[PDB]
């Protein structure tokens, strides 16, 4: 608190040379490296800022590798819960957070199946991840959806093909996009599980439920 | 010994061929058949390479810089086409069934004429035991390797041969360097330029790179 942070200052200064001007520096479990969040991804940086390596980092001590970068990011993820468009399941067995795009093919398929996911005990929470870019057709539309009085109704309507009624908001979609990139999201839909594990591509309700049951059993 | 690292890797089905120091205290550079992993001494944490030194004016990929030792150790099984007045040396992962590899090769004199020496290693895109692998094994086992390579590239067939070369060694090093296709051009500090590049473009990039890395 009254403790100076010379070394984190070296990290910021180093990244600045690389054009990376906005950073969030936290601890990493690897001795001599810090976790460094940027808009373009997570970087592991030595304390002195001289060596950099792209995330993610794995803990392989247990029976399966866990992505500790994503486990760490679950804190940032869960802290956007009031901006998530949530479809809760009656007796929740599992919660997933999906990065979605209203022009995304399998995002349409997934949303169509929302009832089936919910029937299986799976709650789905959406964050926005527009392919086209951080300033484009989908990105602006999704800002309007996210700022609606009833996000569920708005989202359902766009996905149904009814178009989107505009609105303006505190929410910056760019926050969702950066979290996604940090998590390693390389396209939509991107399904993020409770410990930050990002599922490879789309899984429908039956397969997802099966996978969630095992993921839960084999993660602490 | 690095027992903990090796134990961790074995749990994952990974085969280490070399474990050595890294710029990070308590973390090792681990060379595998699928790439370079950075692994803590205690066997617990892993980050996939490469690592970058960002202290100088320009970032350097230190993983590939380190790998240049492995690369240069293989100098005697490279097929070398030296430039009369050598100003740069590049190493090229090639495949005799790769279209741009023939384009690159047929311009060998023009690269040489600009002062660029080209050294080949084999990278059979279709993996080991493939026909490309076999033909290139035989090529690399010829007594006149340049004669054999030119002739295969010119369509005059490949004389069968056996020797100490194990193409898998070339392939693995390529994968470690980050080679994901042929031809792949490797500069004196391990920097990889993917795909064919013409003589003039290559000469320009080499001059820029040399200025940046001195
Ligand atoms: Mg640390």
């Amino acid at each position: 608190a009254m403790d100076p942070e010379f070394m984190d200052a070296a990290i910021r200064q180093s990244l600045a040379k690389l054009g990376v001007q906005s950073t969030e520096i936290q601890a990493s479990p690897v001795a001599g490296m810090k976790t460094v969040l940027t808009h373009s991804g997570v970087l592991y940086v030595t304390d002195d800022g001289k060596h950099i390596i792209q995330g993610p980092m794995y803990d392989v001590s247990g029976a399966h590798p866990v992505n500790v970068t994503n486990k760490l990011l679950m804190s940032q993820l869960n802290a956007l819960e009031k901006e998530m468009i949530v479809y809760k399941a009656p007796d929740e067995k599992h919660v997933i957070t999906v990065f979605t795009d209203i022009t995304c093919g399998y995002c349409h398929k997934l949303h169509e199946e929302m009832k089936d996911y919910n029937a299986l005990g799976i709650t789905v929470r959406y964050l926005a991840f527009p392919r086209q870019g951080l300033e484009s057709q989908a990105e602006q539309d999704m800002k309007s959806i996210w700022c609606a009085k009833d996000k569920n109704k708005a989202f359902d309507d766009a996905m149904a093909g009814k178009g989107v009624k505009p609105a303006s908001c505190d929410v910056n979609i760019a926050d969702h996009y950066a979290l996604g990139v940090q998590l390693g999201v390389s396209g939509t839909p991107a399904i993020v599980l409770s410990n930050g594990y990002v599922v490879p591509g789309y899984q429908g309700p039956k397969e997802m439920k099966a996978f969630l049951d095992e993921h839960q059993k084999q993660t602490s």
